């Protein structure tokens, strides 16, 4: 055994030993209990970053911990290959997106293997391969027949200069982020998943997820946005029926979740596309310009609530069916056509948005809810204004004194009696649009024929192979410019027809890849029935918090779709969910030629501890703030440089010890050095122990007769084992488990283990510590274990707690006062000589 710890001399040997034993290549073996630990598979963008290292180290700690506990652990990894990154690099570097993707896959796979992740590479998948996406094309065709997938016209943001469709997040002030040209709203036929058919199931099944973070479940509930409200119809006044047709001439229908406050409505609002808005804007140009502004807007969903709420009066009026008030109709920008009836009512006294809206335009406010003796102020909003739980109605006629639920039912009774309203259930959730006007994505298996219509590609002809021999130029997606691809024959009649040129939303691949891992080479279906029955669901899911809404909802949606097709048995894909934080780092810059900043990468910077310069020379740089690593401010630390400088074990240890998984991880040069220095300490501790006698049989069994010092070391040992086990299994806080082993090594360093019984306890301490740290730093622990013990580490298993080493030994002492019945004197004083161990007498 070499004296000094050298990672490059032990890490490749440890990986070859694990590969030889095939400890990570698992099968559907009914002997050992299964465990499915899954980390979110990455985009093959080129190289790993620190977020990748953090995610897959967390997954490897939990996987190796379960493997040591006797579980048949599957930890698969694949590549979320489709998407825009390959197309942008294709235009920038004049290469094909497929070749660019496959080269990144090979390089990134080498990095993951070098990190020593216990991954079953025989289950590797690449979502851009036809052997993978043929099965989502298959599920598409099956749901298209059932109507779960359907085709209708939608509105997109078209960029006329870059010649492609843009999301709202890519539109800035009505212009494209790259071209800067005004975008054009265009209606085109697109495909949709009818996810709203599963809204109630996707919402209620969240209650089954007892091992999910409360906020992830809360965020999905708000996204689905189920509400139990009331449809209300306000009759249009006879003086406001100009330009109206049909039921819009008779009434204005709205939806409200607060029908208990219907007596407090002071005005109503409609969307820009509403027929009432159209009829009132016929002779008013200010209303026309306001309708145009609402249509031209491209506010993202994450920003719809933070935009300035603006409205315009119409001069049209409607009548409240309860109290008979005549309310003016307003056109507002926060009312969305397609949500409900495209029109709402407004109660400024009990809705904060209506309060700010009414305060802006001096619209009336009518208090109809009271909570205790709290005073009501029409000029200042208070939080109790919106209380649904502890409020009673006021100024509501015969509804006064009623609580929320009974007033709700009373309003429903009155409205249904007049035929002016009825209870109604609504959801904020929209249907899932999956059509993408891009090349590098899964082709939609639809053929357009003028005789047969939109026809799904038959099951025998799947996949519809995306041609890889394409280099996109940036003048429209190539699939629309490639007749050799879209020109085909109709599979129903054999006549001239054209393939669909749009590709699938890349979230589709990430919505079912966890099932494909169970049988990645299965060519008769999405997942073999035998594999899905054995692996069931994912036991542990690890990934970034930014996927808590869309991705997880899509995966839960796809799991229930595949379940109803008879492919899988479970209702939920992920039992336990671990959401990790981001990795942040310092930023550096030199000031610009024209009053600006130019950001420098930290790896090209050297500090003094004060100022900092760049290593190539000595010209100083300005140290700026800390934030998430990104190419925006050039502060991403390449993990390959960290692996080259210190080795894989140091990287893994720093990621786990710097911050808990949920907390943000701050990059620290001083922190990485401490991690590497602790590995040097662990190596020297084992070396110096073996250099003083060699390995012995670890202490086990009756600890009677052991010294107090060695009994105290065993107590710390098995309490550390119990602490680490509860950290890996229950708390999933790994930096405290590292600190717990550090405390065990500290007490070991302070304990004389030179005697024969001492070296047996020292052997027991070291054999436990290297197994307690093996999930985090497996290379050095595997190397040290083989020096301490000849048995296979994974066959020795997770260290067991010795409960006997946790009991404390005191002596039963009797007391007597005047004949009749230091440390022992203070106890018997809290009940003057003392005979050692047996009696104590209190000479009273
Ligand atoms: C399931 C599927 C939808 C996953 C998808 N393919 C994906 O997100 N693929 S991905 O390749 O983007 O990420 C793969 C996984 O590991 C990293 C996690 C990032 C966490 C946030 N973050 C980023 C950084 C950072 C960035 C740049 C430089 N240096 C550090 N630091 N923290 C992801 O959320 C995911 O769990
Ligand atoms: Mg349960
Ligand atoms: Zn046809």
């Amino acid at each position: 055994m070499q004296e000094h710890y050298q990672p490059a001399a032990i890490e490749p040997a440890a990986q070859k030993k694990w590969d030889d034993a095939r400890i990570s290549n698992v099968s559907e073996d009914a002997s050992k209990p299964k465990y499915y630990c899954l980390s979110m598979f990455p985009y093959p963008s080129g190289k790993l970053h620190m977020g990748h290292v953090r995610n897959y180290t967390i997954g490897d700690v939990l996987s190796r911990f379960k493997l040591l506990n006797g579980f048949n652990v599957m930890q698969p990894m694949g590549w979320d290959a489709f998407g825009m990154p390959a197309e942008n690099a294709a235009m920038k570097n004049n290469v094909a997106p497929a070749a660019w993707t496959y080269d990144n896959i090979e390089y990134m796979k080498t990095q993951l293997k070098s990190l020593g992740f216990a991954v079953d590479w025989e289950r590797e998948v690449a979502t851009c391969k036809p052997e993978y996406y043929r099965w989502e094309q298959w599920l598409f065709t099956k749901l298209f027949e059932k109507g779960i997938v359907y085709r209708k016209n939608g509105t997109v943001n078209w960029d006329p200069v870059d010649q492609t469709v843009l999301a709202n997040e890519q539109v800035i002030d009505g212009r494209g982020w790259r071209s800067g040209a005004l975008i054009e709203k265009r209606e085109i036929p697109m495909y949709y998943f009818k996810i709203t058919d599963y809204a109630e199931e996707l919402l209620n099944d969240l209650d089954k997820l007892e091992h999910w973070p409360e906020q992830v479940k809360t965020m999905q509930r708000n996204w689905i946005g189920k509400s139990r409200g009331m449809t209300v119809r306000f009759a249009v006044s006879d003086d406001s029926k100009q330009g109206l047709e049909g039921d819009y001439a008779k009434f204005l229908q709205v939806y409200t979740t607060r029908p208990d406050t219907l007596m407090g409505a002071t005005y109503v609002a409609v969307a820009a596309e509403h027929p009432l808005a159209t009829a009132a804007a016929a002779d008013k140009p200010e209303l026309q310009a306001f309708i145009a502004e609402c249509k031209a807007g491209s506010v993202a969903e994450a920003d719809m609530a933070t935009m300035e709420k603006k409205g315009v009066p119409t001069g049209r009026y409607v009548v409240n069916p309860l109290n008979g008030d005549k309310l003016e109709v307003w056109i507002a920008n926060y009312v969305l056509w397609g949500y409900g009836d495209g029109a709402v009512m407004a109660v400024p006294a009990h809705d904060e948005r209506d309060f700010e809206f009414a305060a802006k335009y001096n619209l009336p406010k009518k208090q109809v809810i009271a909570v205790g003796d709290n005073a009501f102020d029409a000029n200042r909003w208070q939080e109790w204004y919106g209380d649904k739980e502890n409020g009673v109605l006021v100024n509501s006629g015969d509804l006064d004194g009623l609580d929320f639920q009974t007033a709700f039912d009373a309003v429903a009774a009155k409205l249904q009696s007049q035929g002016a309203g009825e209870p109604k259930t609504q959801y904020r959730l929209r249907d899932w649009g999956i059509s993408r006007q891009r090349y590098w994505g899964c082709p939609i298996p639809i053929v357009h024929c003028e005789k047969c219509g939109n026809v799904p590609v038959p099951a025998d002809q799947l996949p519809v192979v995306l041609p890889e021999n394409v280099v996109p130029d940036g003048m429209g997606s190539p699939l629309a410019k490639m007749p050799e691809f879209y020109e085909t024959s109709c599979p129903c009649c054999g006549g001239a027809a054209k393939r669909e040129t749009d590709t699938m939303d890349t979230f589709i691949e990430s919505s079912w890849y966890f099932f494909r891992y169970m049988s990645p080479k299965f060519s008769d279906g999405m997942v073999s029935a035998e594999s899905a029955k054995y692996w069931g669901a994912v036991d542990q899911y690890i990934g970034g918090i930014e996927h808590a809404i869309l991705h997880l909802l899509y995966a839960r949606f796809f799991t229930k779709l595949m379940r109803d097709e008879g492919l899988v048995n479970v209702d939920e894909p992920f039992e336990r969910l671990l959401t990790q934080g981001m990795v942040v780092c310092e930023t550096y810059y030199r000031e610009n030629d024209k009053g600006g900043k130019d950001w420098i990468n930290p790896a090209d910077v050297e500090l003094t501890p004060v100022s900092a310069v760049l290593k190539a020379d000595g010209l100083p740089v300005v140290i700026s703030g800390t934030e998430k690593m990104s190419k925006s401010k050039n502060n991403g630390v390449d993990p390959q440089e960290l692996i080259n400088a210190y080795g894989a074990d140091t990287a893994r240890l720093f990621m786990m010890f710097a911050a808990p998984p949920e907390q943000s991880l701050e990059w620290s040069d001083s922190g990485v050095e401490g991690a590497h220095r602790f590995l040097r300490r662990l190596w020297r501790t084992v070396y110096e122990y073996l250099k003083q006698g060699g390995a012995v049989k670890a202490f086990a069994g009756n600890q009677d007769g052991l010294s107090k010092e060695l009994k105290d070391l065993r107590h710390k040992l098995h309490s550390t084992t119990a602490k680490v086990s509860d950290d890996y299994g229950r708390r999933q806080q790994f930096n405290t488990a590292i600190a717990a082993v550090m405390e065990l090594l500290n007490q070991y360093d302070k304990t004389d283990t030179g005697s024969e019984q001492g070296r047996a306890v020292a052997q027991e301490v070291l054999e436990a510590a290297v197994r307690l740290l093996w999930p985090i730093v497996p290379h050095i622990c595997e190397t040290l274990w083989s020096e301490l013990n000849g048995a296979k580490l994974w066959e020795a298993g997770w260290p067991t707690v010795d409960e006997a080493a946790l009991v404390k030994s005191e002596i039963e002492v009797m007391v007597q006062v005047n004949g009749k019945l230091a440390d022992l004197e203070a106890a018997a004083l809290a009940n003057i000589i003392v005979v050692p161990g047996r009696l104590v007498n209190i000479v009273v």
